[PDB]
């Protein structure tokens, strides 16, 4: 295993370094506004050395944006694919590439048999070529790597099953900036090439100048380079025809033949396209070939990629005709005229990449190496696209909930074969597909029209219900004696209980366990492959409850009141229901059963939290044994167990953390601020963050502070404008919860900021797709919005001695705008459109419960990478805190009065793997009729910082009667290695591997 800490990789282009050097000057470069006047030597190409040009027709199909998936399917995409089937069938030299398998599967299953066979034949002969073959073209900023893999697997599994093809070339023309997580997953899924478009105009210019727009993209930690994936960056402003023929859109627009008469479209540069004739073909070819030869100067081979398409193009029969016939006339003239020294034809993306690598192996070119990312994107001037890192934060949070629910449903149901009557495979397919669809670059991004967001939400709501049904049927089968297990596959044996989605302040939909019915069975699931202990809570009808395991051993517990906030923002207690809080111990990938039992009076093993209200009136709590205390606002300090001591201001916001008894009170201040929108010039919208100066403090007033002090759990909640802010303490890193209701504060963005004396300077770390931490440098030469980066799961600052890490349960935008600071946007409400085509601002805000862990640590005794290393790594504590947010224990309440044949535990004999190893995916790949059953596992090993302080996991033996163990691509679709003694080796730090076990 490569060291990923001490050795820095050697790359030609390191994007953090490039950022340090680049001036980012927004110079007017002429007809190529963000470039220069390209020159070429006409003697460069001759009859020996010709320019080979591939014109690659395409149609950008958004699975939701202005319309819903179904609306676009019915009114646009259905007609595009029908016309493609017909026109490619009838025109054997014509070509077309297709990216979104969500739409293609929708279309193919509607076809009659005749058309299905016609479709298979134009795919088999390479006319219609799938590019990437994901369910969608995902967002790369907010998307979790697990969901990027999920949506890739959904699409390619469909393509393999139905078209017998697996794409090896990726096409990503629309995501708003690009992540190295994509080459990471693609290269481990059999890919050989990828293409990207939306990078910063200054980066296009800088790389174009060095012919570095094609590069071997490797991970920031990868010394050896085996992660490398060949990447083509397109050089110009857009993927549309005006910005794909060459540097001058006024010329290129004349070669988009849909922009003439009968179609009702036009060229903004005022020169229309003309039909190619014998009279004008020499003149028109002169202009077009000159554009091609200019574009070719930016690349290292004599093979040129010319995309030909735009948003939902190739819809009409007549569009196919006018583009095809005019280009054929141009090709026929250009190829016949030796003076051009060009061979031009319709081609596909893999045809382009194959020809580029042939040129490379002929000795024509050697490609530069590159590491880093392409955030934050700007398309023009100061228009940085950091807005969508936060836009529609409710659905951003919902994404991470559904991610966990799909993993837990696939894992819990994987243990057994199910009868088709159970509809397990149907429910899991539905859940995978709705979560996969939401990875779209107008889904999780929050860049779709209000009604489309509603469609996404309802699809994810149904996916969540499907996951619950699979999980509760699985738990019933796993913990019921086989002698009794007699399933009704339509019955609810358990109801799920989820404290954090949507949150009791958002949807007051937790079931109260009603005891009098004296006892109630609850079950916890642990999707992680190590033993876990975690506090769990349930709502109960009475404060007089005690906890046992199934063997009747008592379990220490705490009872707190149920609290809700009301607009003055004041708490009110429940007289009716109470929280029972206790520590569940759950095996790796297993289940643990506990029992809640009522009694006459205070039980022996259950304690009662005190409650202090700081502002008064009086708050009855019914049967709750301890009266609520009142006091004037004052500073307060709390410690739970052996854990940190936290001090809070009189506004109830953190001000210091003391790690240990004999350690300093380290300053750590939470503050809420607000950004506005410009009165003059460009307005913030769903995409763009265009602040009118630094954030100004929120006016807190004199707020009400509720302090709940318990043996197992304490918390400080405060009712601020737009935010009920809560700090919860269970004995380790505190948990922060913000109930964010931006209400009708138009043109406002609410930020949460941490202020410390950590001497971070201009350095900070943010993650990419929950997979890796990348070093960021704040640049005062760039505007504030350019220093905003995606925070998909975490961010940290460190000096030589001290680190602060903020872990998130949701992707939000964030930065460190000054030494010692972290900040992260909570929500944003924008009255205006930002002119990228969405045609609305963001005024559909709803209450969302944002969750975090705050980890203050000493790192002076940690082995940290070189100061030249472009990566950072979490500690054990920060990693486990992330895992607690993204993959908590699942909680199940037995629905019925009696559970005959209940068992106490499943998975007690499961191996407890090292803390840096995860079973990201467990998925049964076969239905019950397969005589050979197959189960797929994805194994991810992270890299933790070593600071001073388990059984081997062989996934192929987790199930019995194992006949074969194969290492596969991450999609499970290609066998890479038949494994020795059917033992799945453990993987290197920052490596992800997939394995399929086969069983008798
Ligand atoms: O995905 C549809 C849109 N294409 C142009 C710009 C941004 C995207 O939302
Ligand atoms: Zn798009």
């Amino acid at each position: 295993c490569q060291d990923v800490v001490q050795d820095v990789p050697n790359v030609d282009v390191q994007m953090l370094e490039l950022y340090d050097r680049m001036s980012f000057k927004d110079i007017d470069g002429g007809v190529w506004k963000q470039g220069w006047n390209i020159k070429y030597d006409p003697l460069k190409y001759n009859a020996h050395h010709k320019l080979k040009v591939f014109v690659v027709p395409h149609s950008h199909n958004d699975p939701g944006w202005i319309q819903t998936f179904e609306e676009y399917y019915q009114h646009d995409t259905k007609h595009i694919l029908s016309n493609a089937l017909r026109h490619l069938h009838d025109n054997p030299e014509m070509k077309f590439i297709w990216a979104e398998i969500s739409y293609f599967a929708r279309f193919y299953h509607d076809l009659g048999e005749n058309k299905k066979l016609q479709m298979k034949s134009i795919v088999k002969n390479g006319q219609l070529e799938f590019v990437t073959g994901g369910w969608v073209m995902p967002d790369e900023a907010n998307s979790h790597w697990r969901n990027v893999l999920l949506q890739l697997t959904e699409g390619q599994t469909w393509l393999k099953q139905f078209m017998n093809v697996t794409p090896t070339a990726s096409w990503a023309i629309d995501p708003f900036g690009h992540s190295p997580t994509m080459p990471y997953i693609l290269q481990k899924s059999g890919f050989k090439n990828m293409l990207i478009q939306r990078t910063h105009y200054s980066v296009k210019k800088e790389l174009a100048q060095q012919r570095q727009l094609e590069f071997l993209w490797r991970q920031i930690w990868d010394n050896k380079g085996d992660t490398a994936l060949f990447t083509h960056m397109m050089p110009f402003y857009s993927y549309d025809i005006p910005h794909t023929c060459g540097p001058d859109p006024k010329v290129c627009c004349q070669f988009d033949f849909k922009r003439m008469g009968s179609f009702g479209l036009s060229c903004p540069w005022k020169v229309p396209p003309r039909t190619i004739s014998d009279q004008n073909v020499a003149a028109r070819s002169d202009l077009l070939v000159d554009q091609w030869k200019k574009k070719a100067e930016l690349y290292r081979t004599n093979v040129l990629l010319i995309p030909l398409g735009d948003d939902f193009r190739f819809k009409q029969n007549t569009e196919w005709d006018v583009q095809r016939v005019n280009y054929e006339r141009l090709f026929e003239h250009i190829n016949s005229q030796a003076h051009f020294n060009v061979q031009a034809q319709f081609g596909t993306l893999q045809e382009y990449f194959d020809a580029v690598h042939q040129a490379e192996r002929a000795g024509q070119a050697e490609f530069p190496t590159l590491s880093g990312d392409f955030f934050t994107y700007a398309d023009r001037s100061d228009n940085y696209w950091s807005g969508y890192y936060t836009s529609r934060p409710y659905h951003k949070r919902m994404d991470r909930v559904l991610m966990h629910y799909v993993r837990a449903a696939e894992m819990l149901s994987a243990w057994h074969s199910w009868d088709g009557m159970a509809r397990i495979e149907e429910r899991l397919e539905q859940a995978r597909r709705e979560l996969s669809l939401f990875q779209h670059h107008d889904g999780i991004t929050g860049t779709a029209k209000t009604h489309v967001v509603v469609d996404y939400e309802q699809r994810m709501q149904e996916a969540l219900k499907a996951c619950q049904m699979v999980m509760q049927q699985s738990v019933y089968r796993l913990l019921t004696k086989p002698s009794i297990y007699s399933p009704d596959f339509s019955f609810s044996y358990f109801t799920l209980d989820d404290s954090r989605w949507p949150g009791s302040g958002v949807e007051d939909s937790r079931t109260t366990i009603i005891l009098g019915l004296p006892s109630k069975h609850v079950v916890m699931h642990n999707t992680l492959p190590h033993w876990r202990e975690q506090l769990v809570d349930f709502y109960v009808s009475s404060p007089f409850v005690s906890v046992t395991d199934l063997a009747n051993n008592p379990v220490e517990a705490q009872v707190s009141p149920v609290w809700s906030w009301h607009h003055t923002i004041h708490p009110q207690g429940s007289t009716t229901k109470y929280r029972i809080i206790f520590k569940a111990r759950v095996p790796p990938m297993g289940l643990a059963t506990y029992v809640l039992t009522i009694s006459d009076s205070k039980p022996e093993h259950t304690s009662y939290a005190s409650n202090l209200l700081l502002r008064p009136t009086s708050l009855p709590l019914g049967q709750y044994p301890e009266d609520v205390k009142f006091g004037d606002p004052r500073e307060i300090s709390l410690r739970v167990g052996n854990g940190p001591t936290l001090a809070f201001s009189e506004q109830g916001l953190l001000k210091s953390i003391q790690l240990t008894q004999d350690s300093p009170h380290v300053p750590v201040h939470f503050k809420f601020l607000k950004y506005g929108v410009r009165s003059h010039g460009d307005r913030s919208g769903a995409y763009l963050f265009l602040p009118n100066g630094p954030a100004s403090p929120v006016e807190l007033g004199q707020p009400v502070v509720l302090v709940t002090k318990g043996k197992l759990e304490s918390s400080v909640s405060v009712g601020l404008p737009s935010v009920v802010h809560q700090t919860i303490m269970r004995g380790g890193a505190p948990e922060i919860r913000n109930l964010v209701d931006i209400g009708s504060l138009d043109n406002t963005e609410i930020v949460m900021r941490l202020e410390t004396h950590i001497d971070s300077g201009d350095i900070f770390y943010t993650d990419l797709n929950g997979l890796q931490f990348i070093k960021r440098r704040r640049l005062d030469k760039l505007p504030l919005q350019a220093n905003y980066y995606p925070i998909p799961s975490g961010m940290f600052i460190e000096d030589a001695n001290t680190r602060l890490t903020l872990l998130t349960g949701q992707p939000l935008g964030g930065s460190s705008l000054a030494s010692g600071e972290l900040e992260i946007m909570q929500d944003r409400r924008l009255a205006s459109d930002d002119e990228r085509g969405l045609g609305q601002g963001v005024l559909d805000n709803k209450p969302v419960l944002h969750i975090y862990r705050l980890v203050l640590e000493k790192v002076n005794n940690c082995v940290r990478p070189s100061e030249l290393h472009p990566a950072g790594y979490l500690t054990s504590a920060a990693h486990k805190a992330s895992q607690s947010l993204l993959d908590p224990l699942d909680k199940f309440i037995f629905a019925e009065n009696e559970w005959i044949g209940a068992q106490g535990q499943f998975g007690g004999d499961h191996p407890s793997a090292r803390e840096d190893l995860d079973v990201s995916v467990m998925r049964r790949l076969t239905k019950s009729s397969a005589k050979t059953q197959r189960v797929g596992y994805v194994l991810h090993r992270t890299n933790l910082m070593q600071c001073g302080t388990t059984q081997k996991l062989d996934v192929c033996h987790l199930l019995p009667n194992v006949a074969r163990c194969e290492r596969t691509t991450l999609t499970f679709l290609q066998n890479l290695e038949h494994l020795d003694g059917m033992v799945a080796p453990e993987v290197c730090p920052m490596e992800t591997a997939a394995y399929v076990s086969s069983h008798s």
